[PDB]
């Protein structure tokens, strides 16, 4: 199967969960894609693309509810060609603020409204892969079971 990870950090933690993602989920026997959203264009982004996962960390003040290079991104979802794909959602927070990692949510719910599927719960964790191995590969194993 072939999985695309687009993400967008700001600090690396959801890169490093990305990075992790990657490597659990090619261990699985499948071919992934890793792909910084300061570096993607939406216009047809899932074509050939068996799921897509979408890495978005927390920022609560001026950034408009998301972090950078993914709201440009999100903001753009329908141009994506998520109808009919695997989707689903991780990423970086703090539990310090009111609200942890309320991109997952919004990612889950535009993608399904998209025609998408949700086949993983959202990964909602602090720090990096390194600091919850744990909660990383139970999304990653969650996501080998749809693939
Ligand atoms: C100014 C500021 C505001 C933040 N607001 C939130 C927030 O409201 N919700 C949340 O879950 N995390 C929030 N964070 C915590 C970051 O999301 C956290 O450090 C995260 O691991 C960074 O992700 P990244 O390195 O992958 O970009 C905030 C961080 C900063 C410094």
């Amino acid at each position: 199967s072939k999985v695309l990870i687009v993400f967008g950090s700001s600090t690396g933690n959801t890169e490093s969960i990305a990075q992790k993602l990657e490597e659990l989920i090619a261990a699985g026997g499948h071919e992934v894609t890793l792909l910084n959203a300061a570096d993607a264009s939406a216009e047809n982004l899932a074509d050939g693309y068996d799921a897509v996962l979408f890495g978005c960390s927390a920022w609560g003040m001026e950034d408009l509810e998301m972090q950078d290079d993914f709201l440009s991104l999100f903001e753009e979802f329908d141009r994506i060609g998520l109808a009919g794909r695997k989707v689903a959602a991780f990423a970086s927070g703090d539990q310090e603020y009111e609200h942890f990692c309320g991109a997952v949510p919004a990612i889950e719910e535009r993608a399904k409204e998209l025609g998408a599927t949700i086949i993983a719960e959202g990964l909602k964790m602090e720090g990096d892969a390194s600091n919850d191995p744990e909660a990383v590969a139970s999304f990653a194993e969650d996501v080998l079971k749809q693939l």
